[PDB]
């Protein structure tokens, strides 16, 4: 039924689902504490992405396990667009590359690319939902049915992105060029997340399946 | 940047490297103990061909030597991997490292960390199969990896980066043209383009895991100066 939404209805839903900007509460203690509070709101966001809560709870958790760090990063990048050379983790926590620096420079470069492209908010929220759905889709009959559903939702977000660029009055050549540019930034965000996740796992901190499930607040029947 | 889409596809098809073979050395038959040695030799021989393929990707040799090396240092494992997945597409459940080196998932449960990567490779092969990926699309995807993977990692640098994005846009055009010319609708074109490019996030993911597996041998990774030597040919 979420697959009957129009592109306009898909955009409004995603804009309405957007999480709040949190405030910061040892730089590394503060970043971890900020991440942990953001995760809760990301779970609330995820449930409002059309199509997501039609999946089993088991597969929602898996998507969330695979994607949460990418989602944290693209949001960091989004809200840093307007602050060249700085990362706005929170309104009370702007850091530059002087205050690890490899991932920091990668984040800054992503924010610079979003600036060069004049990434719009409507496009940004489509990109987050693609990240949520795409990041774990490579990992039974029921499993196969779920991946079919995920790809249908992915296709409709692609339709939506294109719709926005049409509305913006880009030519069809510019639409598919810009679509491609945006999706290629997602492979760099995947790269950035791989580095963080290796770092967390090295600690021997990564949100467990049970913690994510608890946050999803499953229905009681 | 002057080429048509047909011309782009023509050049990429023409530059395709050969399918290489694992050694048929009788003094070194296949066993689980000889495996990473055979696989390493094969990759080392493929890298040589990959260098000379890269130089034939339109736009690539327009870059500085320094940047060409940086792009290859970022992308070589992803390019090996996508070549592997393409070779394996028509053999469900198996990875076709070479025509004489076709492995299944339990042959992979020899080394620690290996089965996990094997399954991601097999999943990618599965995805190619159900998308019925075409050869002409494959070569576009491989060239996007080459140009894209190191680009996010100075006046000359700003010109380099402008140039790389203009070549990516041309490849994007070429991909759409391929799909247009087959007969896909505009909707199907944009949906397929998106499907194809999202696979590149997984390939990056796999390359990071594989890169993590390779350093876990502590032997293997081509250094920056080694790659530069390979690309820095005389005339
Ligand atoms: C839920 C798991 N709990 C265990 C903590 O895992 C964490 C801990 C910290 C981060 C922060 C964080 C916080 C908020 C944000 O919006 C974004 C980020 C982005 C991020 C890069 C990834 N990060 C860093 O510090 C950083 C920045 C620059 C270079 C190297 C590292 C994310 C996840
Ligand atoms: C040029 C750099 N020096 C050489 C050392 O790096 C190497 C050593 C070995 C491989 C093989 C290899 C060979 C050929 C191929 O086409 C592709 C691959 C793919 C690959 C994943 C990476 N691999 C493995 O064994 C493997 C497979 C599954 C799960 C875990 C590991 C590649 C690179």
């Amino acid at each position: 039924l979420a697959l009957s939404l129009t592109a306009d209805q898909m955009v409004s839903a995603l804009l309405d689902a957007e999480p709040p900007i949190l405030y910061s509460e040892s730089m590394m203690g503060l970043l971890t504490n900020l991440a942990d509070r953001e995760l809760v709101h990301m779970i609330n966001w995820a449930k409002r992405v059309p199509g997501f809560v039609d999946l089993t709870l088991h597969d929602q958790v898996h998507l969330l396990e695979s994607a949460w760090l990418e989602i944290l990063m693209i949001g960091l990048v989004w809200r840093s667009m307007e602050h060249p050379g700085k990362l706005l983790f929170a309104p009370n926590l702007l850091l530059d590359r002087n205050q690890m620096v490899e991932i920091f420079d990668m984040l800054l470069a992503t924010s610079s690319r979003f600036r060069m492209m004049n990434l719009q908010g409507e496009e940004f929220v489509c990109l987050k939902s693609i990240i949520l759905l795409n990041s774990g889709v490579y990992t039974t009959l029921k499993s196969l049915e779920e991946k079919d559903h995920i790809h249908r939702v992915l296709d409709k977000i692609t339709d939506t992105l294109i719709h926005l660029m049409a509305k913006a009055g880009l030519t069809l050549q510019q639409q598919h060029q810009r679509l491609a540019q945006l999706l290629l930034i997602l492979s760099h965000i995947r790269h950035m997340s791989n580095k963080g996740m290796e770092h967390l796992y090295s600690m021997k901190v990564v949100p467990s399946y049970d913690l994510l499930l608890e946050m999803l607040d499953a229905h009681r029947l």
